[PDB]
């Protein structure tokens, strides 16, 4: 909860770009690339849709969380 989950809700909140309150395979790349290091949009596009509950492009803390770990 307040243990350090919050570090995990910052980060990702701080995250989306657009601050649509969500995040996108697009913000990955384009922040990615910009914090220093340029993934594959193939990859990407793909970690999203593996780690997408709801099939909206869009994705929450925890639905994302489960993923950054895995690779
Ligand atoms: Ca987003
Ligand atoms: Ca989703």
């Amino acid at each position: 909860d307040t243990d350090s989950e919050e570090e995990i809700r910052e980060a990702f909140r701080v995250f989306d770009k657009d601050g649509n309150g969500y995040i996108s395979a697009a913000e990955l790349r384009h922040v990615m690339t910009n914090l220093g290091e340029k993934l594959t949009d193939e990859e990407v596009d793909e970690m999203i849709r593996e780690a997408d509950i709801d099939g909206d492009g869009q994705v929450n803390y925890e639905e994302f969380v489960q993923m950054m770990t895995a690779k």
